[PDB]
């Protein structure tokens, strides 16, 4: 218990894990500057975790490849839509820009009924692959604006 009205320091909050399916990846597309587009459609999956309950029926993965100074980075977007616990609809969009000093992207989920408000949060995403690039996982936590 602080003074005053609202409570200070730090309060990241873990929010969700999601388990997506990828399936059907095209052949990269080559990038004017030398960097690639790789499409990845997403299959279905589903997101788990005490802030956020869904099936994932659809969407796409559309990171980009590029090498800048010797390093390969991605640019993870992701697009992808399905139906929450509560059966409301949702579209999560992960950004392929991560600029904050910081690996993770910012997620932003926007769902009505029981996990609205999510919309009011910032959250961060992590994804991460497998190795035959059939199943990706991100973990997302909520962050101080």
């Amino acid at each position: 218990h602080s003074s005053g009205l609202v409570p200070r320091g730090s309060h990241m909050t873990y929010l969700f894990s999601a388990t997506v399916n990828l399936g059907g990846a095209l052949a990269p597309i080559p990038l004017l500057g030398g960097g690639t587009r790789v499409v990845e459609p997403i299959t279905g999956g589903t997101i788990y975790g005490p802030g956020f309950n869904a099936t994932i029926e659809g969407g796409l993965a559309a990171p980009i490849l590029i090498k800048e100074n010797g390093t390969t980075s991605q640019l993870p977007w992701v697009y992808a839509y399905g139906h929450a616990s509560d059966g409301s609809p949702f579209y999560i969009e992960e950004d392929g820009i991560g600029s904050s000093a910081t690996q993770n992207t910012r997620l932003i989920i926007q769902v009505g009924g029981k996990y609205a408000d999510l919309q009011k949060m910032y959250v961060l995403g992590q994804p991460s692959v497998n190795e035959e690039r059939t199943v990706a996982t991100v973990e997302c936590w909520s962050h101080h604006h």
